[PDB]
């Protein structure tokens, strides 16, 4: 995959036997899903956005493949417009940023 | 350029005749420059993120220079926390996203 930009870049992410779709997000330094059941133990957070900052909850070692691309790492969930994955997952499927 | 996406990708834009940081942000439907003067008339607007929504001022056709590369289109301006260079202009600047 080469993807480019006229259009929003959503992909398909599969994270507990679940079809998502989330926006490839390289200004996003973590990877925010929408509310949802995640296993074991989480911590608080606070990341900010454009709007003010919302608080999530913090998960370690999920795994998530995105795009067939297997990722195993941070996830926060929580009040999200959209599933976002971070640069801490882009970096682990090998994105680039190209122009 | 390649860019890698373990640091944030900032990039140095000329607009309006100064030289700032933003963040090439692939989230990001729109520019959003934080507070500034531009030249020109304005439509109010409010677009959301993670956080809410804020109150921002659209200029059209604007010129700016990202990485060297010009780009015409619309940029807002508003309490953005991050100047934040969107899909808008990406795409003018053949900018794409690839794994
Ligand atoms: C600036 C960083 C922060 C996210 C972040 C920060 C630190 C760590 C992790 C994540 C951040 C990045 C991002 O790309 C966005 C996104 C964003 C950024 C700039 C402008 C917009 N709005 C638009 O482009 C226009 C309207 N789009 C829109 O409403 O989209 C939704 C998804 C809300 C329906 C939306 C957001 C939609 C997800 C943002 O809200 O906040």
């Amino acid at each position: 995959p080469q993807i480019t930009l006229w259009q929003r870049p959503l992909v398909t992410i599969k994270i507990g036997g679940q079809l998502k779709e989330a926006l490839l997000d390289t200004g996003a330094d973590d990877t925010v899903l929408e509310e949802m059941s995640l296993p074991g133990r989480w911590k608080p957070k606070m990341i900010g956005g454009i709007g003010g900052f919302i608080k999530v909850r913090q998960y370690d070692q999920i795994l998530i493949e995105i795009c067939g691309h297997k990722a195993i790492g941070t996830v926060l969930v929580g009040p999200t417009p959209v599933n976002i994955i971070g640069r801490n997952l882009l970096t682990q499927i090998g994105c680039t940023l190209n122009f």
